[PDB]
Formats: structure tokens, sequence, C-alpha cells
């Protein structure tokens, strides 16, 4: 599913992302927009054989088991592929383990090379949220 950007904003509202960790709505949905361009079903490898998988590009070295990326752990405890279902529960419930790791939103590069410090409040802007 590609979700638009208000219809993400109220997907991330409703499974408790606004202020989760202190991270205001429009830092998550900026994150989502670099990371999957609000795609579910985004797939990308990484350098190290590890893939990140879906809305939030969430790293199977760490995170989520795709049966490939040796010596990796599953943190999350879910399949990869469950972080490409239309449905963000997933993708939310491991979302809020990575930023509860010690490094905030650090942890997605795309967040703080492209998000961080910026009007993220733009990317909420004209939603009924
Ligand atoms: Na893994």
């Amino acid at each position: 599913k590609v979700f638009g950007r208000c219809e993400l904003a109220a997907a991330m509202k409703r499974h408790g992302l606004d202020n989760y960790r202190g991270y205001s709505l429009g830092n998550w949905v900026c994150a989502a927009k670099f990371e999957s361009n609000f795609n579910t079903q985004a797939t990308n490898r990484n350098t190290d054989g590890s893939t990140d998988y879906g809305i939030l590009q969430i790293n199977s070295r760490w995170w989520c088991n795709d049966g490939r990326t040796p010596g990796s752990r599953n943190l999350c405890n879910i399949p990869c592929s469950a972080l490409l279902s239309s449905d963000i529960t997933a993708s939310v419930n491991c979302a809020k383990k990575i930023v509860s790791d010690g490094n905030g939103m650090n942890a997605w590069v795309a967040w703080r090379n492209r998000c961080k410090g910026t009007d993220v409040q733009a990317w909420i802007r004209g939603c009924r949220l």
C-alpha cells in the first residue's frame, strides 16, 4: 500500500507514535517519506547483506527475521515479511522498540540526514488529526 501523507499521519497517531519517546508526529511522517516514500512494500538491500523492510525500513540485522542475514538478531520477534503489510501495526510496534534503544530517531540515518532539525510539522500540515 502507498499511504497518503495525512492517511499515514492518522494511522501513526492511532497506533500511539505521535510524541512517542518525545518525537512529534511530523518526525515519524518525515522518516517514512524518505525511508519508503510511504510504500509498505518497500525493501532495500544493505551493504552488509541485511535488508530493510516496510514503511520505516526496519533492518533484518537486529529487528526482524528474514532467514538470510547471518549472525543477525530478531529483537521485534517477527518475520520481516510482516513489516510489508498494508496494516502498519507490526512496523509501529517494532519502531517503538528501535527508538527506545538509546539513540532515539538517529537509528534511521535518513531521519538524521533529512528530517532532524527541519520544519517537521510541515509533514502533518492540513491533516485532520
Ligand atoms: Na535478523
